[PDB]
């Protein structure tokens, strides 16, 4: 409908929110070594984002200005509806080693091991802070971006960015789920932004786990992952669905009839992606993934290149996306795909009102 | 409306309401067997009939014989027709292969060397193109990905381009889209509408010299870069003059609305409008069918964003020719950079549901 998500809460919005159709990622290093500085600027994106999660342009807007001077907006989503635009940001570890904050850095906020397979490019990987922007109209989430760039010119660069052009997610189980480039629905099993209890269980930091600012935020993993599609398109019907453990109409486990009935993890293959990664699994680690879709132009070769680009927020990485990861060593799924740029991002607790800030909690005043 | 017919005079997505995404490959060919490209443009036809009504290719996605490949790769469904266009082009370089080379037609000119190119090769050229518009992106990646899937073997995808215009569930469809600078683009085009202009403008005709090529159309591409962050840095006025229209209204200088026509005499000399026009290029006009794209972030933290540009007319070196020539001194170019380039020969249109891609060319 193109009506606005609000943008102020207990929690950042864009986690638990219904699984937007368009994603544009930005991670961004700091540049200034003045916290007074970096203050100001979260306090400016914050008043930008209020504006743009509105569908009204930054600060005195895109015309009507002093014709000698640059727009305030840069003008491309005039006429354009808020469209579900979400703009969650997050602080990397790297960030900690700056302004004082050293000892501030959550031990919840865990570096990932190293894991068998992966190519992780480090120019796309990595980050002090990073802004994830989804929505349903593409033009709207470049613009955020762009703009939250641009404001921040001399205190921050965009290191790496990523566009997902569909969702592989879902939030809204009552909802169609979305289907990955492999052909198979992805999101059946996740965490619904009404279920409030697994949320607290799951996504959301506590203060009692050990870092009062986090309070209410929650922990982000990313991972770039390509598809090896040529190889994909190759297998058979049966192997795609022994790769998995669901059939790929329907997308039920093995052996039933409907998407959402309960898989029996036993008849799946030993190797089957679901029954590798599901809770059961992993003694209880549950994830909010909300990912999406990639292209990248051609591999050069005359194929093809996509991906997925996976999101998980979790409450902790240690107890979420780390053990999981790691029972997918045998996962066979592996053979069709392999992990290419990665980064972990502690996301703050949410923006409560119009005086509040990006960051306040962590950073005081 | 949920669908575009796909059999016609024409092919759709020339003349047909422009669809809010893009998928656009190039492919090159890798069989030397006449026969078996024949083949293929028939399997081709196939697919596309399917696809464009939002079914899966052959047998489908799932429900054959377990130990087989499916047909079809699966990603689109559940999803719906999304006004799919599937329009296929023949490069100047098809013409080498099969025995074509007196078939080539003379309209199909390869373009000069112009002021401030900096093409990749790479990304330019082809000797097919499909563009795949689709207002769901998924619908038009998945055509785009299972076309090259079907022709493995005969076909491998030389290069890829994704775009956006609109978004039509949420953005008035008779409001002209903004490009990333910030303007509206799209005011002075020509329209599906206007039948007479399409057949001056658009359409070969037999007479012209290519009878295969009747009722066909002639695409240039141009992928073109933004240099966003220096556009962000210019004054309003500098934007402004630029174009020789406002930034908000998209009006005239001197004018008060989008759509008055303009008075070129008001412009600056070298803004964008005033060397484009018609009047100032001999009478020459485009069908303008572009997309914005957004392909994230270059190794110096800036914008790779830009205008994937696509125009159609009767004769390239009557239509693209003359007025990208006279946008030599375009202030614009500032601004921009073409960074990739590809002509097509788009034939007529698929009649009936045993007709072919490329059937006038092949001969049946
Ligand atoms: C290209 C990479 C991947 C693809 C194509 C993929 C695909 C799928 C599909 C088709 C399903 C079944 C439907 C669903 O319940 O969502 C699924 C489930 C799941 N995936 Fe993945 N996945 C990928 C990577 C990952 C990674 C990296 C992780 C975690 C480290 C992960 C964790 C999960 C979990 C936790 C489930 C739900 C299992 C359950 O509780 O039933 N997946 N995935
Ligand atoms: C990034 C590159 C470009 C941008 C941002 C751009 C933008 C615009 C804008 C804002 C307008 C005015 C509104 C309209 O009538 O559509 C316009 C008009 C036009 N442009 Fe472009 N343009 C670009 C490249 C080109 C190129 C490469 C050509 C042809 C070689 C071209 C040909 C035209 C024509 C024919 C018009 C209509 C002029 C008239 O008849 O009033 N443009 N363009």
């Amino acid at each position: 409908a193109g009506s606005a998500v609000p943008f102020h809460g207990a929690h950042q919005a864009g986690i638990a929110t219904p699984v937007q159709d368009r994603l544009h990622f930005a991670a961004f290093d700091v540049t200034t070594e003045d916290r007074a500085a970096f203050v100001a600027l979260l306090k400016e994106w914050t008043a930008a984002a209020r504006r743009l999660t509105a569908g009204h342009a930054v600060g005195e807007g895109a015309y009507g200005g002093l014709p000698e001077a640059p727009p305030d907006d840069t003008g491309e989503a005039l006429g354009l509806k808020p469209s579900r635009l979400t703009l969650t940001i997050g602080f990397g570890p790297s960030l900690f080693t700056r302004f004082g904050l050293a000892d501030l850095r959550p031990e919840a906020l865990a570096d990932l091991p190293k894991f068998p397979g992966d190519n992780l490019d480090r120019a796309r990987s990595g980050g002090d802070l990073c802004v994830q922007a989804c929505a349903d109209d593409p033009q709207v989430a470049v613009h955020a971006i762009r703009n939250l760039a641009r404001i921040g010119f001399g205190k921050v660069v965009v290191r790496w960015s990523q566009l997902g052009f569909g969702k592989t997610s879902s939030t809204t189980p009552d909802k169609q789920t979305p289907r990955n480039l492999l052909g198979f629905k992805d999101g059946t099993r996740n965490i619904a932004g009404t279920e409030k209890d697994r949320l607290d269980r799951f996504v959301w930091a506590a203060e009692k786990d050990g870092t009062p600012w986090m309070t209410g935020g929650s922990y982000l993993v990313a991972r770039r992952i390509r598809m090896h599609i040529e190889t994909w398109d190759r297998a058979s019907l049966q192997e795609q669905e022994d790769v998995f453990g669901r059939d790929k109409g329907e997308g039920a486990p093995v052996g039933k009839a409907k998407e959402r009935d309960e898989p029996f993890l036993k008849a799946m293959k030993p190797d089957a992606h679901v029954r590798l990664a599901h809770p059961d699994s992993n003694g209880g680690a549950t994830l909010l993934r909300r990912g999406y879709s990639f292209t990248d132009g051609t591999d050069g070769l005359g194929r093809l290149d996509a991906g997925l680009f996976f999101l998980a927020y979790q409450r902790d990485i240690r107890t979420g996306f780390v053990p999981v990861q790691r029972n997918l060593a045998t996962d066979a799924l592996n053979e069709f795909i392999q992990h290419v740029g990665s980064a972990v991002f502690a996301v703050p607790p949410g923006v409560r009102d119009a005086d509040d800030w990006w960051g306040s909690t962590l950073f005081g005043k």
